[PDB]
């Protein structure tokens, strides 16, 4: 897919709100995440262990795990489709060290957009959210394009 570059506004306008708080987002949407779909928690040997979502907040390893996570996820929306080399490292590390299906990253990005919904509602009506769709949809199908390559399609 190709998104255009309008479809790149919408989703580098709402991101930039996100920028504002990336370790509250990183949080929300992990702890969404993880109660929403809990078999994901399992892919976590750091993090597996917590039992509630007051635990889930409380843990520190955890929002900067979130920071992380998001910091990466912005620098590829930022190339606004050309992310080739951004997308390489990761790829590798999710297809071979960690094993994350291309299911689980329907289920992070269902969390991502349920997120910004809440916490942008102005920023996030229905224009906006395809456009936030499209670009993981993007991302989702250049990485399981990858996974492809280096053996895993999982
Ligand atoms: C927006 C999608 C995602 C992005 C941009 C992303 C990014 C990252 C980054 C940047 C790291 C640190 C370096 C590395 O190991 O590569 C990481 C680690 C990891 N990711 Fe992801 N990730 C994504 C989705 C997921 C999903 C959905 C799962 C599990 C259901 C997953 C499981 C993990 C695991 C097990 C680690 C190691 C964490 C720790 O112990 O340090 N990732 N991820």
């Amino acid at each position: 897919m190709v998104l255009s570059e309008g479809e790149w506004q919408l989703v580098l306008h709402v991101w930039a709100k996100v920028e504002a708080d990336v370790a509250g987002h990183g949080q929300d949407i992990f702890i969404r995440l993880f109660k929403s779909h809990p078999e994901t928690l399992e892919k976590f040997d750091r993090f597996k262990h917590l039992k509630t979502e007051a635990e889930m907040k409380a843990s520190e390893d955890l929002k900067k795990h979130g920071v992380t996570v998001l910091t990466a996820l912005g620098a590829i929306l930022k190339k606004k489709g050309h992310h080739e080399a951004e997308l390489k490292p990761l790829a590798q590390s999710h297809a071979t060290k960690h094993k994350i299906p291309i299911k689980y990253l329907e289920f992070i990005s269902e969390a991502i957009i349920h997120v910004l919904h809440s916490r942008h509602p102005g920023n996030f009506g229905a224009d906006a959210q395809g456009a936030m769709n499209k670009a993981l949809e993007l991302f989702r199908k250049d990485i399981a394009a990858k996974y492809k390559e280096l053996g895993y399609q999982g």
